[PDB]
Protein backbone atom coordinates (compact mmCIF):
# COMPACT_ATOMS: atom_id res chain seq x y z
CA UNK A 1 0.00 0.00 0.00
CA UNK A 2 1.73 3.28 -1.39
CA UNK A 3 0.77 6.84 0.61
CA UNK A 4 -2.14 8.23 -1.61
CA UNK A 5 -0.66 11.42 -3.20
CA UNK A 6 -3.05 13.67 -0.82
CA UNK A 7 -1.73 11.83 2.33
CA UNK A 8 -0.65 14.88 5.59
CA UNK A 9 2.91 14.13 5.13
CA UNK A 10 3.64 14.64 9.25
CA UNK A 11 4.31 11.50 10.23
CA UNK A 12 1.90 12.34 13.53
CA UNK A 13 -1.14 12.08 11.19
CA UNK A 14 -1.10 8.17 11.19
CA UNK A 15 -0.13 7.72 14.74
CA UNK A 16 -1.77 7.36 18.11
CA UNK A 17 -2.02 10.72 20.11
CA UNK A 18 -4.47 9.17 22.95
CA UNK A 19 -5.03 6.16 24.58
CA UNK A 20 -8.31 5.57 22.39
CA UNK A 21 -6.61 6.00 19.14
CA UNK A 22 -4.02 3.99 20.52
CA UNK A 23 -6.95 1.03 20.92
CA UNK A 24 -8.02 1.55 17.67
CA UNK A 25 -4.53 1.06 15.78
CA UNK A 26 -4.06 -2.31 17.90
CA UNK A 27 -7.36 -3.42 16.09
CA UNK A 28 -6.46 -1.95 12.31
CA UNK A 29 -3.82 -4.19 13.31
CA UNK A 30 -5.90 -7.22 14.43
CA UNK A 31 -7.91 -7.09 11.05
CA UNK A 32 -5.28 -8.97 9.08
CA UNK A 33 -5.96 -11.92 11.23
CA UNK A 34 -9.13 -12.55 9.46
CA UNK A 35 -10.70 -14.02 12.80
CA UNK A 36 -14.09 -12.39 14.01
CA UNK A 37 -13.57 -14.46 17.37
CA UNK A 38 -10.23 -12.41 17.82
CA UNK A 39 -11.75 -9.20 17.01
CA UNK A 40 -15.27 -9.54 18.58
CA UNK A 41 -13.03 -9.34 21.87
CA UNK A 42 -12.47 -5.53 21.21
CA UNK A 43 -16.04 -4.53 21.38
CA UNK A 44 -18.37 -3.49 24.33
CA UNK A 45 -21.33 -5.19 24.66
CA UNK A 46 -23.52 -2.45 23.71
CA UNK A 47 -22.44 -1.96 20.32
CA UNK A 48 -22.65 -2.33 16.16
CA UNK A 49 -21.14 -2.56 12.94
CA UNK A 50 -22.00 -1.37 9.99
CA UNK A 51 -20.40 -1.19 6.21
CA UNK A 52 -22.57 1.29 5.36
CA UNK A 53 -23.59 0.18 1.99
CA UNK A 54 -25.09 -2.95 3.78
CA UNK A 55 -27.14 -3.70 6.61
CA UNK A 56 -25.67 -2.98 10.23
CA UNK A 57 -25.33 -5.70 13.11
CA UNK A 58 -26.25 -4.76 16.43
CA UNK A 59 -24.39 -6.33 19.49
CA UNK A 60 -22.07 -8.62 19.66
CA UNK A 61 -23.16 -11.57 18.33
CA UNK A 62 -24.26 -9.57 15.06
CA UNK A 63 -21.35 -8.12 14.84
CA UNK A 64 -19.53 -11.10 15.45
CA UNK A 65 -21.42 -13.29 12.92
CA UNK A 66 -21.33 -10.62 10.53
CA UNK A 67 -17.24 -10.83 10.56
CA UNK A 68 -16.95 -14.04 10.51
CA UNK A 69 -19.60 -14.06 6.96
CA UNK A 70 -17.60 -11.67 5.65
CA UNK A 71 -14.05 -13.61 6.27
CA UNK A 72 -15.87 -16.07 4.56
CA UNK A 73 -15.84 -14.39 0.85
CA UNK A 74 -12.90 -11.72 1.52
CA UNK A 75 -9.61 -11.68 3.04
CA UNK A 76 -7.68 -8.55 4.67
CA UNK A 77 -4.29 -8.80 3.39
CA UNK A 78 -3.05 -5.78 4.73
CA UNK A 79 -3.84 -2.31 6.37
CA UNK A 80 -2.24 1.30 6.11
CA UNK A 81 -3.78 4.34 8.27
CA UNK A 82 -2.80 7.39 6.99
CA UNK A 83 -4.95 9.52 9.63
CA UNK A 84 -6.29 9.33 12.87
CA UNK A 85 -7.83 11.49 14.60
CA UNK A 86 -10.54 11.69 17.65
CA UNK A 87 -12.84 13.54 20.46
CA UNK A 88 -14.61 11.69 23.47
CA UNK A 89 -15.66 8.81 22.86
CA UNK A 90 -14.93 8.59 19.11
CA UNK A 91 -11.95 8.09 16.95
CA UNK A 92 -11.58 8.20 13.14
CA UNK A 93 -9.45 6.46 10.55
CA UNK A 94 -8.63 6.91 6.99
CA UNK A 95 -7.28 4.12 5.56
CA UNK A 96 -6.62 1.37 2.92
CA UNK A 97 -7.65 -1.99 3.40
CA UNK A 98 -6.20 -4.59 0.97
CA UNK A 99 -9.06 -7.06 0.58
CA UNK A 100 -9.21 -9.85 -2.10
CA UNK A 101 -12.06 -11.84 -3.02
CA UNK A 102 -11.87 -15.44 -2.46
CA UNK A 103 -14.12 -16.91 -5.22
CA UNK A 104 -11.82 -15.08 -7.68
CA UNK A 105 -8.55 -14.57 -6.07
CA UNK A 106 -8.73 -10.88 -7.08
CA UNK A 107 -7.35 -8.39 -4.69
CA UNK A 108 -8.55 -4.70 -4.23
CA UNK A 109 -7.06 -1.44 -2.62
CA UNK A 110 -10.50 -0.21 -0.60
CA UNK A 111 -10.18 3.60 0.43
CA UNK A 112 -11.98 3.44 3.58
CA UNK A 113 -12.63 6.03 6.10
CA UNK A 114 -13.70 4.24 9.45
CA UNK A 115 -15.70 5.66 12.78
CA UNK A 116 -14.91 4.33 16.36
CA UNK A 117 -17.15 4.65 19.77
CA UNK A 118 -16.02 3.75 22.65
CA UNK A 119 -16.28 3.80 26.45
CA UNK A 120 -13.73 2.63 28.83
CA UNK A 121 -11.51 1.41 25.99
CA UNK A 122 -14.49 -1.00 24.33
CA UNK A 123 -16.24 -0.65 20.57
CA UNK A 124 -19.74 0.53 21.05
CA UNK A 125 -19.95 1.17 17.32
CA UNK A 126 -17.74 0.74 14.28
CA UNK A 127 -18.88 2.09 10.87
CA UNK A 128 -16.71 2.40 7.68
CA UNK A 129 -17.64 3.92 4.72
CA UNK A 130 -16.84 3.22 1.38
CA UNK A 131 -18.03 3.04 -2.54
CA UNK A 132 -19.24 -0.97 -2.70
CA UNK A 133 -19.74 -1.03 -5.97
CA UNK A 134 -16.06 0.14 -7.32
CA UNK A 135 -15.22 -2.99 -5.33
CA UNK A 136 -17.17 -5.28 -6.77
CA UNK A 137 -15.94 -4.07 -10.34
CA UNK A 138 -12.66 -4.69 -9.26
CA UNK A 139 -12.90 -8.45 -7.90
CA UNK A 140 -15.78 -9.32 -10.46
CA UNK A 141 -18.58 -9.65 -7.13
CA UNK A 142 -21.65 -8.65 -6.48
CA UNK A 143 -21.82 -8.61 -2.94
CA UNK A 144 -24.73 -6.62 -2.28
CA UNK B 1 -33.00 15.68 9.77
CA UNK B 2 -33.25 13.06 12.47
CA UNK B 3 -30.11 10.70 14.34
CA UNK B 4 -29.69 7.69 13.46
CA UNK B 5 -29.89 5.08 16.23
CA UNK B 6 -26.54 4.82 16.63
CA UNK B 7 -25.43 8.54 17.03
CA UNK B 8 -23.37 8.95 20.26
CA UNK B 9 -25.47 10.31 23.16
CA UNK B 10 -23.74 13.00 23.95
CA UNK B 11 -24.68 16.83 23.02
CA UNK B 12 -20.75 17.73 22.68
CA UNK B 13 -20.78 14.92 20.23
CA UNK B 14 -21.41 16.92 17.28
CA UNK B 15 -19.82 20.58 18.85
CA UNK B 16 -16.41 21.89 17.64
CA UNK B 17 -13.95 22.17 20.54
CA UNK B 18 -10.99 23.38 18.15
CA UNK B 19 -10.37 26.75 15.57
CA UNK B 20 -10.35 23.74 13.24
CA UNK B 21 -13.68 21.91 14.30
CA UNK B 22 -14.99 25.21 14.22
CA UNK B 23 -13.93 26.57 10.96
CA UNK B 24 -15.07 22.95 9.10
CA UNK B 25 -18.80 23.15 10.84
CA UNK B 26 -18.78 27.08 9.61
CA UNK B 27 -18.34 25.42 6.21
CA UNK B 28 -20.49 22.47 6.57
CA UNK B 29 -23.06 25.88 7.41
CA UNK B 30 -21.93 26.99 4.34
CA UNK B 31 -22.91 24.15 2.04
CA UNK B 32 -26.49 24.56 1.60
CA UNK B 33 -25.60 27.90 0.08
CA UNK B 34 -24.97 25.52 -3.35
CA UNK B 35 -22.57 28.62 -4.33
CA UNK B 36 -19.07 27.23 -5.48
CA UNK B 37 -17.71 30.26 -5.39
CA UNK B 38 -18.70 30.86 -2.00
CA UNK B 39 -17.62 27.53 -1.13
CA UNK B 40 -14.07 27.94 -2.82
CA UNK B 41 -12.86 30.58 -0.32
CA UNK B 42 -12.40 28.63 2.65
CA UNK B 43 -9.71 26.71 0.64
CA UNK B 44 -6.02 26.76 -0.02
CA UNK B 45 -4.14 26.84 -2.88
CA UNK B 46 -2.26 23.83 -2.57
CA UNK B 47 -5.74 21.96 -2.36
CA UNK B 48 -7.96 18.94 -3.57
CA UNK B 49 -11.33 17.74 -3.23
CA UNK B 50 -12.80 14.20 -3.98
CA UNK B 51 -16.12 12.86 -3.36
CA UNK B 52 -14.45 8.81 -3.46
CA UNK B 53 -16.69 7.43 -6.16
CA UNK B 54 -15.44 9.30 -8.49
CA UNK B 55 -12.26 11.07 -9.48
CA UNK B 56 -10.26 13.75 -7.71
CA UNK B 57 -9.77 17.46 -8.30
CA UNK B 58 -6.56 19.37 -7.62
CA UNK B 59 -6.27 23.04 -7.11
CA UNK B 60 -8.56 25.83 -6.72
CA UNK B 61 -9.95 26.11 -9.77
CA UNK B 62 -10.61 22.20 -10.24
CA UNK B 63 -12.00 22.08 -7.09
CA UNK B 64 -14.53 25.19 -7.79
CA UNK B 65 -15.50 23.59 -11.72
CA UNK B 66 -16.05 20.24 -9.61
CA UNK B 67 -18.53 21.94 -7.02
CA UNK B 68 -20.36 24.02 -9.68
CA UNK B 69 -20.68 20.99 -11.56
CA UNK B 70 -22.33 19.01 -8.99
CA UNK B 71 -24.48 22.08 -7.80
CA UNK B 72 -26.10 22.56 -11.23
CA UNK B 73 -27.69 19.12 -10.92
CA UNK B 74 -27.87 18.75 -7.11
CA UNK B 75 -29.12 20.92 -4.30
CA UNK B 76 -27.17 20.55 -0.76
CA UNK B 77 -31.13 20.81 0.94
CA UNK B 78 -29.49 20.41 4.77
CA UNK B 79 -26.56 18.94 6.56
CA UNK B 80 -26.48 17.52 10.26
CA UNK B 81 -23.14 16.40 11.71
CA UNK B 82 -23.36 13.99 13.97
CA UNK B 83 -19.97 13.65 14.97
CA UNK B 84 -16.74 15.64 15.16
CA UNK B 85 -13.26 14.85 15.99
CA UNK B 86 -9.70 16.09 14.86
CA UNK B 87 -5.94 15.90 15.23
CA UNK B 88 -3.43 18.47 14.08
CA UNK B 89 -4.18 19.28 10.48
CA UNK B 90 -7.06 17.02 10.69
CA UNK B 91 -10.88 17.10 10.89
CA UNK B 92 -13.55 14.45 10.43
CA UNK B 93 -17.45 14.87 10.21
CA UNK B 94 -19.79 11.71 10.30
CA UNK B 95 -23.17 13.60 8.97
CA UNK B 96 -26.26 13.15 6.35
CA UNK B 97 -26.69 15.78 3.54
CA UNK B 98 -29.83 15.88 2.09
CA UNK B 99 -29.66 15.98 -2.00
CA UNK B 100 -32.43 16.44 -3.49
CA UNK B 101 -31.46 15.88 -7.78
CA UNK B 102 -32.92 18.77 -9.84
CA UNK B 103 -33.46 16.59 -13.06
CA UNK B 104 -36.11 13.78 -10.97
CA UNK B 105 -37.13 16.01 -7.88
CA UNK B 106 -36.20 13.06 -5.61
CA UNK B 107 -33.97 13.80 -2.22
CA UNK B 108 -32.32 11.31 -0.25
CA UNK B 109 -30.76 10.97 2.98
CA UNK B 110 -26.73 10.71 1.76
CA UNK B 111 -24.71 8.89 4.70
CA UNK B 112 -21.11 10.24 4.65
CA UNK B 113 -17.96 10.13 6.66
CA UNK B 114 -15.69 13.16 5.72
CA UNK B 115 -12.03 14.25 6.33
CA UNK B 116 -10.42 18.18 6.01
CA UNK B 117 -7.00 18.78 6.05
CA UNK B 118 -6.36 22.17 7.28
CA UNK B 119 -2.90 24.81 7.12
CA UNK B 120 -3.64 27.83 9.07
CA UNK B 121 -7.36 27.38 8.65
CA UNK B 122 -7.63 26.78 4.91
CA UNK B 123 -8.82 23.63 3.54
CA UNK B 124 -5.82 21.72 2.05
CA UNK B 125 -7.86 18.20 1.21
CA UNK B 126 -11.40 17.71 1.65
CA UNK B 127 -12.55 13.74 0.84
CA UNK B 128 -16.16 12.42 1.33
CA UNK B 129 -16.81 8.56 1.86
CA UNK B 130 -20.24 7.19 0.78
CA UNK B 131 -21.93 4.52 -1.74
CA UNK B 132 -22.76 6.53 -5.22
CA UNK B 133 -24.57 3.50 -6.31
CA UNK B 134 -27.49 3.61 -3.26
CA UNK B 135 -27.69 7.46 -4.21
CA UNK B 136 -28.15 7.04 -7.66
CA UNK B 137 -30.78 4.51 -7.33
CA UNK B 138 -32.65 6.79 -4.68
CA UNK B 139 -32.88 9.48 -7.06
CA UNK B 140 -33.41 7.65 -10.36
CA UNK B 141 -30.23 9.35 -11.84
CA UNK B 142 -26.83 7.29 -13.26
CA UNK B 143 -24.92 9.84 -11.85
CA UNK B 144 -21.59 8.21 -12.30
CA UNK B 145 -21.81 8.23 -15.99
CA UNK B 146 -22.58 11.54 -16.23
CA UNK B 147 -20.37 13.31 -13.21
CA UNK B 148 -17.38 10.24 -13.79
CA UNK B 149 -16.53 11.85 -17.48
CA UNK B 150 -17.02 15.76 -16.26
CA UNK B 151 -14.66 15.17 -13.83
CA UNK B 152 -12.27 13.33 -16.17
CA UNK B 153 -12.50 17.24 -18.07
CA UNK B 154 -11.74 18.71 -14.95
CA UNK B 155 -8.69 17.36 -14.40
C1 LIG C 1 -17.74 -5.28 1.78
C2 LIG C 1 -16.33 -4.77 2.16
C3 LIG C 1 -16.13 -5.06 3.61
C4 LIG C 1 -14.70 -4.70 4.07
C5 LIG C 1 -14.27 -5.03 5.52
O1 LIG C 1 -14.07 -6.44 6.01
C6 LIG C 1 -13.05 -4.10 5.70
N1 LIG C 1 -11.95 -4.14 4.95
O2 LIG C 1 -13.06 -3.26 6.57
C1 LIG D 1 -22.07 12.90 -5.76
C2 LIG D 1 -22.72 13.34 -4.47
C3 LIG D 1 -21.99 14.53 -3.94
C4 LIG D 1 -22.60 15.17 -2.69
C5 LIG D 1 -21.89 16.43 -2.25
O1 LIG D 1 -22.24 17.67 -2.98
C6 LIG D 1 -22.09 16.52 -0.76
N1 LIG D 1 -23.26 16.61 -0.21
O2 LIG D 1 -21.13 16.52 0.01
Amino acid sequence: IEQPRWASKDPAAGKASTPDEKIVLEFMDALTSNDAAKLIKYFAEDTMYQNMPLPPAYGRDAVEQTLAGLFKVMSIDAVEVFHIGSSKGLVFTERVDVLRALPTGKSYNLSILGVFQLTDGKITGWRDYFDLREFEEAVDLPLR
